[PDB]
């Protein structure tokens, strides 16, 4: 049998994802011949599957994608508009993680200050908490976060948003990247442990972690400032998370399978932290069609996508 896979990505994503690219490649895997084409535009001819990351939630690509899916229902999308839409919502993703018994830090989707006030007063939402925009993908603003340290720190929150209990996790995050059952993982620096010294809130954009250099004194321990300032608090690669005794291969594979099943997704990245580096993985973010650590071999990626397709 023959299977055609069409990778539909803008040059921007192609540049970050692949060491080098090929316009067309052909290979055999498990007695199937795979023909793989990479293009910035939709296929003129209908393939068996389209492999794609939608760049922005609204715009030309989004519109083209929805139309193509409606008019070619037999084409498998990795990943579909519906999957992108669900995964662009903190509320929807966390509802599914909760429904599927996947540990997360305690989380609440809110639309106003009154709601946050009620959650604090009833002792459901515990300080400190991080505030993440409800729309989680596609803009600079989607990554603009606030850490609320005291009740007064709610005053400038942008709604709607996810309020999620802030975990002191010793500045290590585990990233698990999936192409279906094929995994790649790593540890990176994350955010420092925070202190409730009287400062009411601090702000940072995850794309601009140098913001943390400007936080008022007392929020971060002096030694943590020393240890992270040379790198401008940037997301830096650390040793392998198994070697660090942070997790195990079996734990990562189990978690990744559970998340993929809960969300109905094959191409995803899962971020998890552990309170004081111990106990349950706490999922803080799941991304559709991630960077895979940046710059992977094209032939590797396509073989693993083909493997996923067969499964
Ligand atoms: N509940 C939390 N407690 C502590 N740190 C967190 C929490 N959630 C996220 N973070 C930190 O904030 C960063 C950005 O949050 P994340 O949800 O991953 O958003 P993004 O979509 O910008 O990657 C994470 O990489 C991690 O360093
Ligand atoms: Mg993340």
């Amino acid at each position: 049998q023959t299977v055609s896979l069409f990778i539909w990505l803008p040059e921007s994503k192609q540049k970050t994802l692949f060491i080098s690219t090929k316009n067309h490649t052909q290979f055999e895997l498990n007695n199937i011949i795979f023909d793989v084409t990479l293009s910035t535009e939709l296929p003129d001819k209908e393939p068996n599957a389209i492999i794609t990351k939608r760049t922005h939630p609204v715009g030309k690509m989004a519109d083209e994608m929805r139309k193509y899916e409606k008019d070619h229902p037999k084409v498998l999308f990795l990943e579909s508009s519906a999957i992108h839409d669900m995964m662009s919502s903190r509320e929807e993703i966390n509802a599914l993680l909760i429904k599927n018994n996947i540990p997360i830090p305690n989380s609440f989707s809110v639309k106003s200050k009154e709601e946050v006030i009620q959650l604090l007063q009833s002792k459901q939402l515990i300080l400190p908490f991080i505030v993440k925009p409800e729309n989680a993908q596609g803009t600079f603003n989607a990554h603009q976060m606030k850490i609320v340290l005291e009740q007064e720190g709610i005053d400038d929150i942008h709604f709607p948003c996810l309020c999620q209990h802030y975990i002191n996790h010793n500045n290590k995050i585990v990233k698990v990247f999936c192409i279906g059952n094929t995994l790649k993982w790593q540890t990176r620096t994350s955010l420092p442990n925070v202190h409730r010294c009287g400062i009411k809130s601090v702000d940072f954009n995850n794309q601009h972690l140098e913001d943390i250099l400007s936080w008022p004194e007392g929020v971060i321990d002096k030694q943590d400032i020393i240890e992270n300032s040379a790198n401008r608090f940037g997301s830096k690669i650390l040793e392998d998370p198994i070697l660090l005794n942070l997790t195990s291969e079996a734990e990562m594979r189990d978690l990744a399978y559970k998340v993929r099943c809960a969300l109905g997704v094959q191409l995803c990245g899962i971020d998890f932290i552990k309170e004081n580096e111990q106990g349950n993985p706490l999922v803080v973010d799941v991304n559709v069609f991630p960077s895979y650590g940046g710059k992977v071999d094209f032939d590797w990626f396509v073989e693993k996508v083909a493997l996923c397709y067969t499964e």
